């Protein structure tokens, strides 16, 4: 598993995007595009722009 942390808030504009709050931690499910599919605190999943995120690293 991979995780990223949000530096900013993000508000979903339609059913497919996913809302996030500053400092939220997210599980990166698909990082292949400009918008990553992530799973947030609610367990739901959706796309969020990656530029608001910082990938978190671990050995």
């Amino acid at each position: 598993k991979k995780y990223a942390k949000s530096k900013y808030d993000f508000v979903a504009r339609n059913s497919s995007e996913l809302s996030v709050m500053k400092d939220d931690v997210l599980e990166i499910l698909d990082d292949r595009r400009q918008w990553w599919k992530v799973r947030n605190a609610s367990g739901d999943s959706g796309f969020v722009p990656n530029n608001i995120l910082d990938i978190m690293r671990t050995p």
